[PDB]
């Protein structure tokens, strides 16, 4: 997250680190038993690290259970990026806290001018590299379809939005892939992709998680 604040300990419990000997990605856990992310995020042999701050040092909140099963969605284009989504179904269920919490799949489909908070361990610098060890938080507006059309000129789909700044400076960056973007207490955006990070007029583009409901719902129903 570049131009984010300290989120403080726990204060996101929905927050995974996806770890495969170190942290590549992140993640939201929507029940005990199950973890959204974004297929781009996808690799064999995942421990998803969940009551996590400080991802270097053992704090005491921590719960690290290995997946059993990863189910990228079906027409997932590594292209385009269209329908990055992926969920993860944990070995053992979560043992849930105030400290580790599910995060509610949303009803309704956020719109233009909704403030969310966005949140992950990835780079806080656009220009150059450096990485948090502890989690890091933004805040920020879901953009206008047509500005979103506009900065990404034949590379949005209608299972994308943006979300940030035009102006730059504030925005998710690597290392934030696959994690949340919350608003009004809803998993409205998954981490997923942009050009550069912080960049004027190259907003992050995320994965519009109303669009997936019913096929997350029918997928942990079955499995
Ligand atoms: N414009 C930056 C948000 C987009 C991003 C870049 C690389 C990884 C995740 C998100
Ligand atoms: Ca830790």
């Amino acid at each position: 997250i570049v131009g984010g604040y300290t989120c403080g300990a726990n204060t996101v419990p929905y927050q995974v680190s996806l770890n495969s000997g170190y942290h590549f990605c992140g993640g939201s856990l929507i029940n005990s038993q199950w973890v959204v992310s974004a297929a781009h995020c996808y690799k064999s042999g995942i421990q998803v690290r969940l009551g996590e701050d400080n991802i270097n040092v053992v704090e005491g909140n921590e719960q690290f259970i290995s997946a059993s099963k990863s189910i990228v969605h079906p027409s997932y284009n590594s292209n385009t990026l269209n329908n990055d989504i992926m969920l993860i179904k944990l070995k053992s269920a979560a043992s849930l806290n105030s400290r580790v919490a599910s995060i509610s799949l949303p009803t309704s489909c956020a719109s233009a001018g909704t403030q969310c908070l966005i949140s992950g361990w990835g780079n806080t610098k656009s220009s150059g590299t450096s990485y948090p060890d502890v989690l890091k938080c933004l805040k920020a507006p879901i953009l206008s379809d047509s500005s979103c059309k506009s900065a990404y000129p034949g590379q949005i789909t209608s299972n994308m939005f943006c979300a940030g700044y035009l102006e730059g400076g504030k925005d998710s960056c690597q290392g934030d892939s696959g994690g949340p973007v919350v608003c009004s207490g809803k998993l409205q955006g998954i981490v997923s992709w942009g050009s550069g990070c912080a960049q004027k007029n190259k907003p992050g583009v995320y994965t519009k998680v109303c669009n997936y409901v019913s096929w997350i719902k029918q997928t942990i129903a079955s499995n």
